[PDB]
């Protein structure tokens, strides 16, 4: 019987497992319990603590992932299969994971919390690409991933209601989080130097953790993967939250608050997951139905006006995009698009292309993002409409957002680096027309490539390594830099300086798109109030 | 007697004068009177045609400027001092002049009117930059050129009344073209090949003379430069015209505000010219640069509708254009109002001198229209430098006021049916006296295509002479054929269209060949600001 694989949490006793990397061995606990199943009269609550158990749970094997609509746009491929769930689907899925270096760390380690993305309605802790081996035996920290609730189950809000108050899943977080500090240090880890790290709805996640003081105290520096709290997806007011509950409600044949509740609670899950696309108000890309509400309690404010009266001296935080944020998405909805072709579209698609993917704004804000994004000496070339396209969802929902909290935060205290990931994966499955799309930094973050039983390059397998210590040093200390050799400034709102990531060493750039991003961050807000 | 020096038009007898040029002799007959002077009475009416007299009249030099303000920011400065009148102010001005080969032309030659610019409120055809001698004698053309009323006397407007119903200066004009078609013939000119030329306020002079009817038979080609009848300078609408005529009069006390329109006019007959000059720039809605109080008033007559609703709506089909612009349009108009700007230093000025500048460049928009000026005129990677902010500045006032006012002309014109020809000038003329900061400032192309290097008395290089010959061609073979180009192995002049856009660049090198007239600037001005105003 192994002694390192056994570890004693405040709830009881665990049982973990040894794993295999080709740098060593590492202690990994899989499928802890943090949380009383939300099932049942549990649907739609806030999460309650686990209460303790007698005997060892079995944390050898991931748990179930949260409830969840499935992709099948491309049936068997690669590249959409790679993010759907790889456990059963249940309720019962409020589950964390800790891999911890071999032996266990008998000293304070710092600690990496992983926020899985997925645009609030999927996601799991469990997949291969979020694997924490890599990072643990290379950069000796302990990892920690959670599942949280998604979709309807994790977002749906009747505001004021207590049957559905809204940011369930947010608040799964926080409880994970509040986990790790009471349950790190018997893994090794040091609960006085926590950084979280997310991508997508998971960034935007741990920004929300950072403009909400509960969770403030939780974690200590932030990491920013191509998302933001202030993306226009990433949030949503009381009344449109309100509409959405209550068109699902009606689509799954439900009718009061508290009627409406008790009678989505006696549908079956999949029933709602069903129905998870059918509540958005118009055609769209890059929106999610069930997403974080603005109510007061959670975010007391939006997170722009958090954000621009924010203190935020004394924080770290590291945040940056893909090169084509906007590709992947067109896939998923604008007109002429497919994985399976050049998407070479015409202009009358690139404009119905921009009501998709700038969806409830005024004609006149649509003009205008067609008078930015177009080339007026060569308005009609199909290629320059894709890429023009491309970049305005990309813009729109993930450059200039992250760009503005970048600023913003710089401005006001924190010490920011910025980078743009320009590597494209030699394994990557989709067309070489989409660049270096969104999600896919991850496995590289991961270390994924070091996996022999995959096709990455050495050289691959090198800037994985380079990344994983950029990632760690941040933890560790709140700057990616190595000892001096090419270094990586800070991000300030003057000089706006960020770093390319890919196979050649650090270059220097300024700008995250300023021109772009000035119209989406300076001009546009001013429209949309006139 | 000289029998080349006399002539006979349908009005008497002219006597001219034969001047040396250069290259040879040229007829000039100078001071033609074409209408009875607009005097007393007279004032804010429409021309009337000049009596026939008897005897001769001696047409040997330039007649009177129309009385127009002097401008005296940089008193004795040439940059200034080039553009005031030569002549004494009168209100008794309504004179033309023609140019003509000596010997007279024995077969029917092509014409080019000239109709000089200065903002509708100042100019005169006597000035030295449009001297036609040197055109007439390199390129055999007959040259005309006219003075028409300026500034309240020529554009004040009380419309719908018959005592000042506006545009007289654009019938002054229009009278001017009658006389040369009903004339020319006399000097050995073509009345059926006319070809109408003018600068800043000529060239919208132009553009209007295309956009109304009667105006339009009396010409064939047109070449506007730096300028466009669709400028939003160019012209008022009836309200903002009546506003304007109504606190002018105010100003001068009459009537002793507003009342009577025949009292309110008859109050203004009374008052010496001088003192309507003296409160010209006093009547405008707000401190602005490139903005003039009395310009063609849309009312429905002479323009039946705004010059944008005209040019989208017409047939151009039969109709060559040569439209252009020079390198820098806007720095002229910044010493002239925009804050930090001076001809005596660099005008490198600030963010706040910048933003101020824009809403000062930009009147009478809504703060949120400024903010997108503001929007697409910043480099948020150096949103503070104030060089870039100098040139910013200068293209945000050249954009809105010629280049892109005479791209969308060029772009409606070629799309429906004319054959266009748009160039950029780019030369700096050796000679000239603004700042090196001001570039190739607004006007500075004109003494190139009226041959000024030409003539011994002034200082320009070999190079520039051979540049002006190269000019006055093209413009000559433009009047003459519709198209600029050499009827060899020298660089074509392509046709401007709305989808390919090319233009050429006009200096000392050779013709390059260039696509787009600030396009991506220009589609912010001619399509997405125009749906913003509105909402
Ligand atoms: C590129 O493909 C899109 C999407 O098409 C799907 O995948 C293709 C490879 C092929 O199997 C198509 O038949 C599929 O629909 C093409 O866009 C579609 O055009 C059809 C009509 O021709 C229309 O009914 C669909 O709605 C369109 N799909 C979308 C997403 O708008 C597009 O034309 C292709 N581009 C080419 C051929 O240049
Ligand atoms: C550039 O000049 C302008 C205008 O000024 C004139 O010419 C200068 C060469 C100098 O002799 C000035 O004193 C002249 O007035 C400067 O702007 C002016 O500043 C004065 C007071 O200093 C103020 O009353 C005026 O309103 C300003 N004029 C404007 C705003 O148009 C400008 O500061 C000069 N730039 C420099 C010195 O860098
Ligand atoms: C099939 O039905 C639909 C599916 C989608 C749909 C699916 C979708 C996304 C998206 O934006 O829209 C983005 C996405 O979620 C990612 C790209 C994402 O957001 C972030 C990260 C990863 C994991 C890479 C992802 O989840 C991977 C899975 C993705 C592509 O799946 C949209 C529809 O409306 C147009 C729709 O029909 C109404
Ligand atoms: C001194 O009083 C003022 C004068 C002006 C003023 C003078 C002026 C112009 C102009 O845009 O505004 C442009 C101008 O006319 C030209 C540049 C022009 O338009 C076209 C061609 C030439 C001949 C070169 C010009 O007429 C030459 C004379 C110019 C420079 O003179 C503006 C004022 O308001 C800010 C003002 O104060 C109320
Ligand atoms: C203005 O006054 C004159 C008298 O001097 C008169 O003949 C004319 O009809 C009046 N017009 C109007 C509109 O009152």
């Amino acid at each position: 019987e192994d002694a390192e694989l056994l570890v004693t949490v405040r709830g009881g006793r665990l049982r973990g497992i040894r794993l295999k990397t080709p740098g060593g061995p590492v202690s990994a606990f899989l499928g802890i319990p943090f949380a009383e199943p939300p099932m049942g009269p549990r649907r739609f609550l806030p999460p309650e603590p686990k209460q303790p158990w007698s005997g060892v749970v079995d944390a050898t094997t991931f748990q179930s992932v949260c409830y969840q609509y499935v992709d099948t746009l491309y049936p068997g491929f690669e590249g959409t299969e790679m993010w759907n769930p790889n456990r059963e689907l249940s309720e019962d899925c409020l589950y964390l994971n800790v891999w911890t270096p071999y032996p266990r760390p008998t000293s304070p380690t710092p600690v990496l919390v992983w926020i899985y993305g997925g645009g609030f309605y999927s996601g799991a802790s469990s997949l291969d690409v979020y694997d924490g081996r890599f990072l643990v035996q290379a950069e000796r920290t302990v990892l920690v991933s959670m599942n949280y609730r998604v979709g309807a189950f994790g977002f749906l809000a009747l505001p004021g209601s207590r049957e559905a108050p809204g940011n369930v899943g947010l608040l799964d977080q926080r409880l994970a989080l509040q986990w790790v500090q009471e349950n790190v240090a018997a893994f090794g880890g040091d609960p006085t130097s926590v950084t979280l790290f997310g991508e997508s709805a998971g960034a935007a996640s741990v920004g929300m953790h950072l403009l909400s003081p509960p969770s403030r105290g939780l974690f200590h520096r932030a990491v920013l993967q191509s998302g933001a709290p202030n993306g226009p997806w990433a949030t949503v007011g009381m009344g449109e939250a309100r509409r959405r509950a209550t068109q699902l409600a009606h689509l799954v044949g439900c009718p009061n608050d508290t009627e409406l509740v008790a009678c989505l609670r006696t549908r079956p899950a999949q029933v709602l997951v069903n129905h998870e696309w059918h509540v958005l108000p118009q055609e769209s890309v890059f929106r999610f139905s069930f997403v974080p509400v603005v109510d007061g309690d959670f975010l007391s404010d939006t997170p722009e006006a958090l954000i621009n009266a924010g203190d935020f001296h004394g924080l770290q935080v590291l945040v940056g995009v893909v090169k084509d944020e906007g590709s992947y998405f067109l896939v998923y909805g604008a007109p002429g698009f497919s994985k399976d072709n050049e998407s070479l579209i015409s202009r009358a698609e690139f404009l119905a292309g921009v009501r998709v993917g700038v969806p409830q704004v005024s004609d006149l804000a649509a003009e205008a993002v067609v008078l930015h994004y177009t080339d007026w000496l060569h308005p009609e070339d199909p290629a320059r409409l894709r890429e023009a396209l491309s970049d305005v969802v990309g813009d729109h929902n993930v450059v200039c957002p992250v760009a503005q909290l970048a600023g913003r935060l710089a401005a006001q205290g924190a010490r920011v680096y910025a980078y743009v990931f320009e590597h494209r994966a030699s394994t990557l499955s989709w067309p070489l027309w989409m660049g270096v799309p969104h999600g896919y930094e991850i496995e590289f973050i991961f270390g994924i490539p070091l996996d022999p039983s995959r096709n990455y390059t050495a050289e691959e397998k090198i800037f994985a390594q380079r990344l994983m210590r950029y990632w760690a040093n941040f933890a560790r200390t709140g700057d990616p830099n190595e000892p001096r050799d090419p270094q990586w400034p800070p991000y300030t709102a003057g000089a706006q300086q960020y770093v390319s990531l890919d196979l050649r060493p650090l270059e220097v750039r300024r700008g995250l798109r300023a021109q772009a991003c000035a119209f989406w961050n300076r001009f546009l807000p001013k429209l949309l109030s006139a």
